[PDB]
């Protein structure tokens, strides 16, 4: 039966169901006062499913000039066409090999770029914004969103939307490497996975995926959805409280330290964005600190909401294309205060 939600991470994560439900906010609020992420399924629903397909955007935008991102290495690919990112995102055959002869995995860094994603891109922009989940909050002007009301004593976010697209990671060696490395946001945000791209050529990758979200520490429940209805799953989160942040930061100073790093004792290792936390950095987490967070899986049409504050990583399963919208709740204002 259709219902109006669930839980998972063991009862610690709100799954809502209908992304538009007018009531939403009434379960919401509760969970996002007591610092937690929040997941809302179904959005790919609610959106124009032709605007959002990896080959229009090579069509549309392919000539642009772009960096990209070696994910394996951090290596920085300078001033090549953006088609030579798009045409690979599926067909494996097409990518941009390393020296070794492999294809690469890949990330296209900052496009559309700085705040142009509106001018570029004005239909994605309104079927995007008229359709994000807990609208009060996530609009540019709702009534539960602070950041055009707010003076210059708060940090504000830049005019959004911002597009994340990177392919899946894809080995065993893989499994320790980020898509986005450990970091935090002084704002609130909504996540939405638009597009996921499960690839051909080296098509039959299923099972290294299942060691992922198993050693991911995924729940019981999330394994259900991949088996029993062969929902899209597009990539591995784990998002830690704002409170746990300085606890975050005395392990990764200690880890770096036994590496032979030389830093100095105050150094911000979460503000760096240089760490991924695999599985032994979070055990070594939750055994030495007594840290938990919580470990969560992205399929197609999820919203995943980020507390400001909140210490988070990303890691691809497979190529995805996400959208994300800062804001400024009241429940978490004192996140961009400027004065300590
Ligand atoms: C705009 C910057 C000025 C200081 C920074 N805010 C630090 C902070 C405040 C409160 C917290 C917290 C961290 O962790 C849990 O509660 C943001
Ligand atoms: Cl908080
Ligand atoms: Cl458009
Ligand atoms: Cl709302
Ligand atoms: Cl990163
Ligand atoms: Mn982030």
């Amino acid at each position: 039966s259709m219902t109006s939600h669930s839980w998972l991470c063991d009862g610690r994560l709100l799954c809502l169901h209908d992304p538009s439900n007018k009531n939403n906010w009434k379960i919401f609020r509760e969970c996002w006062k007591q610092g937690q992420p929040v997941l809302v399924s179904g959005v790919h629903k609610k959106l124009k499913s032709e605007l959002w397909k990896p080959e229009a955007f090579s069509q549309e935008f392919g000539d642009q000039d772009v960096d990209l991102v070696n994910c394996r290495n951090c290596a920085i690919i300078s001033d090549v066409k953006v088609r030579d990112f798009w045409d690979g995102f599926e067909i494996i055959c097409k990518r941009l090999r390393s020296e070794d002869g492999q294809p690469m995995v890949l990330k296209l860094k900052d496009w559309p770029p700085g705040e142009d994603f509106r001018d570029m891109m004005p239909t994605r922009f309104e079927d995007l914004m008229e359709n994000l989940p807990l609208p009060e909050y996530t609009k540019r002007d709702g009534r539960l969103n602070l950041a055009s009301r707010l003076p210059s004593y708060f940090v504000r976010p830049d005019l959004g939307p911002k597009m994340y697209n990177a392919y899946g990671l894809i080995t065993a060696e893989d499994r320790r490497v980020g898509t986005t490395n450990l970091h935090l946001d002084v704002s609130d945000a909504v996540n939405v996975m638009v597009y996921v791209g499960i690839p051909i050529g080296e098509g039959a990758h299923d099972e290294e995926v299942l060691k992922t979200i198993d050693e991911g520490d995924a729940d019981e429940v999330t394994k259900e959805r991949i088996h029993d209805h062969k929902e899209k799953p597009g990539a591995l989160w784990h998002i830690y409280a704002a409170k746990d942040a300085e606890k975050i930061r005395e392990l990764l100073r200690k880890v770096g330290e036994e590496q032979g790093q030389e830093n100095p004792p105050d150094h911000d290792p979460i503000h760096d964005q240089s760490w991924y936390l695999d599985q032994t950095l979070r055990k070594r987490l939750y055994e030495e600190y007594g840290v938990q967070g919580w470990a969560i899986v992205q399929f197609l049409g999820d919203a995943v909401f980020i507390p400001a504050g909140a210490p988070h990583q990303v890691h691809n399963l497979y190529s995805c294309i996400k959208v994300a919208e800062d804001f400024v709740s009241p429940e978490h204002v004192k996140h961009c205060f400027r004065l300590t």
